[PDB]
């Protein structure tokens, strides 16, 4: 059960979530309720296996795609602002955390993946993905490489994979078919290839995981990386000078990174929803409280409009809404995590070289499939 009378709030580790805390430090001095926040590994999977038997946090926060999912368990409470608070965050944002014609969950902030490169070992990063292999071997004269991102969660290889014509679920007649998936086209075929390809000729390692990706752009190991806003707190410690820019194009289109839009749910079973909603639209949901969690681990373009447009100067975040722009927005229904499952399984089999892309993707269509 759900302790009455404080705030536990999960959010993942990689966010910054020292900032969040932070504003429930003064939440707690302003009102003398406790915020707890915490960051379980796998969160995602972890808040519905507890949240299915009226435990965990009163406050979720996570990209709105795995929304619709908790809303169909039954997970999230309704939230109910008003129109003035609505008129503060962009339209677009409401509409990521809409399901079945009911807000769900508070949009945050939208994160794109972008192409992040070290000015000093490459002054002008490359345009295509096709250049690569040639990039990274210069790099290797150096004893460096040209590129390192998480191969462990699909979210990273996804934009390689949309890029050629992969997708998630057809989207016709304004709703998605869910039996329709694109895992397994030509397009997506041709991005897994390209990134195995990498891999069979020494460009990358199957093994390569986010700390291990960060870790080697942040000492200057590898001249490119592949990750959001949040990632950018860290290089600025480590004085690396850094660009952020559009990702590669593939086969002369545009990578499509699937955009996700960091949202905050509330636990249907909480006991402390007004408490909640108090803390995420007066505390969290503003200018300060937002810069309180910016300054930890930048948000990327966030919903409330006020603090975005100051935001919107920054060139890093210009370059993450450009590729927002040609990527798309992630679904938000509950098929979304089989999908996410499916393409994890097929990406990290065929890096490792246990199946074919083929034999990985066909089985990935199978099981996104409904
Ligand atoms: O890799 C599958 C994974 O992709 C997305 O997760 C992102 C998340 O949105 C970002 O905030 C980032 O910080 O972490 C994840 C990448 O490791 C989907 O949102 C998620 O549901 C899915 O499992
Ligand atoms: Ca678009
Ligand atoms: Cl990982």
């Amino acid at each position: 059960k759900i302790e009455e009378g404080k705030l536990v709030i999960w959010i993942n580790g990689d966010k910054g979530y020292n900032g969040l805390a932070e504003v429930g430090h003064k939440f707690e001095h302003d009102t003398g309720i406790k915020v707890t926040v915490e960051h379980p590994d796998k969160l995602e999977e972890k808040f519905p296996q507890v949240a299915a038997t009226g435990d965990g946090p009163d406050i979720i926060f996570w990209a709105h795609d795995r929304f619709g999912g908790y809303a169909q368990s039954g997970l999230l409470a309704e939230i109910t602002p008003d129109k003035a608070f609505q008129d503060k965050l962009y339209p677009f944002t409401w509409d990521a955390v809409r399901y079945n014609g009911k807000l769900i969950a508070y949009p945050i902030a939208v994160e794109a993946l972008s192409l992040i490169y070290n000015k000093d070992l490459l002054p002008n990063p490359p345009k295509t993905w096709e250049e690569i292999p040639a990039l990274d071997k210069e790099l290797k004269a150096k004893g460096k490489s040209a590129l390192m991102f998480n191969l462990q969660e699909p979210y990273f290889t996804w934009p390689l994979i949309a890029a050629d014509g992969g997708y998630a679920f057809k989207y016709e007649n304004g709703k998605y078919d869910i039996k329709d998936v694109g895992v397994d086209n030509a397009g997506a075929k041709a991005g897994l290839t390209f990134l195995v390809d990498l891999i069979k000729n020494k460009h990358m390692n199957a093994d390569t995981d986010y700390s291990i990706a960060e870790a080697a752009f942040n000492k200057g190991e590898t001249a490119m990386t592949i990750n959001g806003p949040w990632a950018w707190s860290n290089i600025d410690t480590s004085k690396v000078n850094y660009g952020v820019t559009v990702l590669p194009t593939f086969k002369g289109q545009p990578s499509k990174p699937f955009v996700g839009v960091l949202s905050a749910g509330i636990n249907a079973a909480s006991p402390n929803k007004e408490l909640a909603k108090e803390f995420l639209e007066n505390y969290l949901l503003t200018d300060e409280g937002l810069e309180a969690v910016n300054k930890d681990k930048p948000l990327g373009a966030v919903a409330l409009k006020s603090y975005e447009e100051e935001l919107a100067k920054d060139p890093r975040i210009a370059a993450t809404m450009e590729n927002a722009q040609k990527g798309e927005i992630m679904p938000n229904i509950p098929q979304m995590s089989a999908f996410w499952y499916a393409v994890r399984t097929a990406v990290i089999n065929a890096a490792s070289g246990r199946q074919t892309v083929d034999a990985a993707l066909a089985a990935a269509q199978t099981n996104a499939a409904a």
